């Protein structure tokens, strides 16, 4: 039950100016109570367009196909719609041939610009997985951009280290900022 | 090979790469193998891209999922040395012996092996060059990286392809990224 001294450490992609303003966003939305066999992280990346193009693609809980990389493809229900406890099934570019997820939809504000899912089926070594991911605007002094904080905790695997789960969650999740800085960005220039 | 532009290539472009295709990223494929040949353009000069692209001991340097690249401590950077790789992945235990095939810097070409180690994915192989076109003024740098490896039993040919293309895309991207930024700080 022990928590998350998340919001004391800068992380990667974030100036110190920037870590000021979200410390409380940090705190209230990317902590968790992460203590027996789990781990978990907050990654940041900073988007050149405005909020509302990022959360337009943020929030799409049917598409994640248009910013996370290794999705073959996604299927939702048909008597579904952009909900909390809807559930989509996500076909998975790996190694192996029948790789899903079954992911449910925990969280959505279209106010406060928050977003997560759980991950409730499928095979793999991230097991009890859990994402939130929250939008933010800054201002400074002048431009104007956005920032995507995306945290998680996790099962860490037996025989597998902290680290490497870390290591690897870590690496997945920064890659699909990468692409929505680049899909959304590239709303944004033609405007 | 040929009976489809690379994706990352116009015609133009695969036009002027024709021979070097043939030369370098052309293999023996049969049953059980797959392979695909990945193009990406960066704009910056082909020494900045080669400079990075010819390390046999920091593929870390434009690759994703990889924890840490061991070299021999004599590294004689040179045809046959062998780099140990262990890569992010599912499990602390997938690890990766790689051989230097080919290295020409005057042709901008290496070239791999993996020789050893835990993966699904074995006997794998790969090349890459780089090369400098220009359409109309501006001059840019072209990167293709191929491979070969054998397909695992029960892993389709366009899912396994599936797979691998994507993290050489993505290896592609990281180095244009790095060699684009290495040339606007220069
Ligand atoms: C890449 C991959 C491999 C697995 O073994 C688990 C799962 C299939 C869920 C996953 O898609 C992981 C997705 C993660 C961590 C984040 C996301 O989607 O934002
Ligand atoms: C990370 C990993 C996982 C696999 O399943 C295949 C293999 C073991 C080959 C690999 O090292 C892939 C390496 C690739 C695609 C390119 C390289 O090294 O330039």
């Amino acid at each position: 039950t022990t928590p998350t001294t998340h919001h004391l450490t800068i992380p990667p992609g974030l100036t110190q100016p920037e870590f000021q303003e979200l410390a409380h966003s940090i705190s209230e939305f990317h902590t968790y109570q992460v203590g027996p066999g789990q781990c978990s992280s907050l990654l940041a990346q900073r988007v050149h367009a405005p909020l509302p193009t990022v959360w337009s693609v943020v929030r799409r809980f049917d598409k994640p196909q248009t910013y996370k990389h290794f999705i073959k493809s996604c299927h939702v229900e048909d008597g579904f719609e952009m909900r909390v406890g809807c559930l989509r099934d996500v076909n998975v570019i790996s190694g192996l041939p029948a790789e899903t997820s079954t992911e449910r939809l925990d969280i959505l504000d279209d106010e406060r610009h928050v977003t997560g899912f759980s991950i409730i089926g499928g095979e793999h070594r991230l097991r009890n997985y859990r994402s939130v991911t929250t939008v933010h605007e800054y201002q400074n002094h002048g431009e104007i951009w956005t920032v995507v904080l995306e945290s998680y905790v996790v099962d860490m695997p037996e025989g597998n280290t902290e680290e490497d789960t870390r290591l690897f969650a870590d690496t997945v999740v920064k890659l699909n900022l990468q692409k929505l800085a680049s899909v959304t960005e590239g709303m944004a220039r033609d405007q």
